[PDB]
């Protein structure tokens, strides 16, 4: 299924947003994590820690590098779903996506605290609550999920407007198309808020936008807004 296509593109861009600070770069997500070197570098950039590396070109050496990465994560109470080193060394599409998601969850999404919070809300729920609160003042805007609610680009625009009203023309948003609104919000957010583009407008303007892809981008909106 091709929500996986969008998810792969989103995860590839998220990884690269950080890997570039280590002069590294991923083209094919399903190939370029297999020898463990980019994962280790990613974990170092994200955490600041120094990790070991195994030198070599054999699979024997590759499995060892991947285990460096997974153990680093496991040792930090990060639960890894049926993911063994050789799934990654073999470029298993589903498990590779699942590993990156786990990393995005741990370093970016997990520590959130929102006003109005309930006692045992997951990270997902708190982020949803935060989005609802940001647009509570706006007539004709509502947020019920991390899929359908975000398709036409108006939540993305309102959220920016709520924090920096000078940046966004809300009346113009209500005349514009989905693609023009999406494109404007992502551009304003990048140029003025320092938020890297993880999503392309045509990845969002679909019957059902990928939930993990939207959460990743909305998460980085929350993280970057003062």
């Amino acid at each position: 299924d091709e929500r996986d296509r969008v998810q792969k593109k989103t995860f590839t861009k998220w990884v690269n947003k950080h890997l570039i600070k280590a002069q590294r770069h991923i083209s094919d997500l399903y190939e370029d994590l297999r020898d463990g070197h980019n994962l280790i570098s990613l974990l170092e950039v994200l955490s600041g820690d120094s990790l070991p590396r195994e030198k070599g070109r054999m699979r024997f050496h590759k499995l060892q590098n991947v285990q460096i990465a997974l153990d680093y994560l496991r040792h930090r109470q990060v639960k890894l779903v049926n993911i063994r080193n050789d799934d990654i060394a073999d470029g298993n599409p589903k498990l590779t996506l699942g590993l990156i998601w786990t990393i995005i969850l741990h370093f970016q999404i997990s520590d959130i605290q929102v006003s109005g919070q309930s006692e045992d809300m997951t990270a997902k729920e708190k982020l949803l609550l935060w989005s609802q609160r940001m647009v509570e003042g706006y007539q004709g805007l509502r947020c019920d999920n991390f899929t359908s609610s975000w398709r036409d680009g108006r939540l993305f625009n309102a959220i920016i407007h709520r924090h920096k009203p000078l940046l966004i023309d809300m009346n113009k948003v209500y005349r514009q198309t989905n693609l023009e609104n999406l494109d404007q919000a992502f551009s304003v957010a990048e140029r003025d808020l320092g938020v890297t583009r993880l999503l392309d407008p045509e990845d969002v303007d679909v019957p059902q936008p990928d939930e993990k892809s939207i959460i990743t981008y909305v998460s980085s909106l929350y993280d970057a807004m003062p």
